[PDB]
């Protein structure tokens, strides 16, 4: 990808088959270039620079907690995880790493790994921008957003597991959730760091599973939904960049249809809920494009998504409970159980939003 091109604006979400320059995309092959592009695109843009594996990596574990070290140019840091182990299933044992814990009722036979994503990038208020053990390690103005760091540390517990097999945990039966703010948080990580078998981003909403172009729309149309433009300004979750198109969503060369697409042809399974704040029409039209990367990928029932009337925030609904299961046990515990599911109250939208069609890769 050139390091100078033009952005161009585009009304509707980006067509996820066509290279920025225009090249089609008709193989698996390509398409794996294509995600290589819109993630490089999406941390010029949005998210901020993503940083490889540090020169130094160590861990250890001790009662329950993972110690990770990392070192990179002379800087190093160090940060801890905890682990809470099932009554079923049998070490090592599948996990999913929750941000903060995370929302959803702890699965049958798997893990339980808190990570504490605000260490990693503080997000407490815009003053928290550049501060976190992310930045002790890579500088206070690194381009990365918090997001982004947040996924980096997830990418060293699990390069740290790898390490440790003490910590009884399966690396080849990873998956990552967390809610609200943190859902933003588990889309990225999911989308950044290939290993994740299942990305459960739950109520994540603006930042999440909401496309941008949807959202503005709809605020346009007098809705009370978050925005590009007001999600800024209570968090630095996004590089600092992205403040210059927020107000200009349009130019970019995608929106979040093309970040969860990043994920395919892994497991996602979107875990909505009808809070207006949250534009669950525009995370449902959103994701409803994003999914057309599994079906040109040929495995549609990779990814999931469900909204189903409206429940407190964060409170997993029972109405749910089946689903959630349904797409743990395909992919955490590998069984076949059956995992089409999509859904919601609301409008896809889809002749307003997509004006591509979805090619079957070779």
């Amino acid at each position: 990808l050139p390091g100078s091109i033009t952005l161009r604006s585009n009304a509707k979400l980006n067509d996820l088959f066509t290279m920025f320059n225009g090249d089609k995309v008709t193989t698996k092959d390509k398409f794996s270039c294509r995600q290589a592009e819109m993630s490089e695109l999406i941390q010029r843009y949005e998210l901020g620079t993503l940083p490889g594996r540090p020169s130094t990596l160590t861990a250890s574990f001790s009662g329950n907690t993972l110690t990770i070290n990392c070192g990179e140019a002379g800087k190093s840091i160090s940060f801890t995880v905890t682990i809470t182990y099932p009554s079923s299933g049998t070490a090592p044992y599948p996990a999913i790493i929750g941000y903060g814990g995370g929302s959803l009722p702890a699965p049958a036979g798997v893990a339980m790994i808190n990570f504490n994503n605000d260490n990693i990038a503080a997000q407490v208020n815009t003053g928290s921008r550049g501060q976190g053990k992310f930045y002790d390690l890579y500088g206070s103005s690194h381009s990365a957003g918090a997001m982004t760091a947040w996924a980096w540390g997830v990418s060293r517990v699990i390069d740290a597991l790898e390490l440790v097999p003490g910590a009884r945990i399966d690396t080849t039966k990873i998956g990552v959730t967390g809610c609200s703010r943190n859902g933003k948080g588990a889309m990225v990580a999911g989308a950044f760091e290939k290993r994740i078998v299942l990305t459960l981003p739950q109520e994540s909403g603006a930042g999440g599973s909401a496309c941008w172009r949807i959202s503005d729309y709809l605020k346009s149309q007098g809705a009370n939904i978050q925005t590009a433009s007001e999600i800024i300004g209570e968090d630095p979750w996004f590089s600092t960049t992205f403040n210059s198109y927020v107000n200009q969503v349009p130019v970019l060369p995608f929106d979040h249809h093309s970040l969860a697409a990043l994920i395919a042809p892994r497991g996602l399974f979107v875990i909505d809920n009808n809070i207006d704040w949250l534009g669950p029409q525009s995370c449902f039209g959103c994701m409803t494009a994003a999914h057309m990367a599994w079906q040109a990928l040929g495995v549609s029932d990779h990814m999931g998504y469900s909204q189903i009337g409206a429940h407190a925030h964060c409170a997993f609904p029972s109405n749910q409970q089946s689903q959630l299961t349904a797409f743990v046990q395909k992919f955490l515990l590998g069984q076949s159980t059956n995992t089409a599911i999509f859904q919601s109250d609301f409008s896809a939208n889809q002749s307003q939003w997509i004006d591509w069609t979805t090619p079957t890769l070779s």
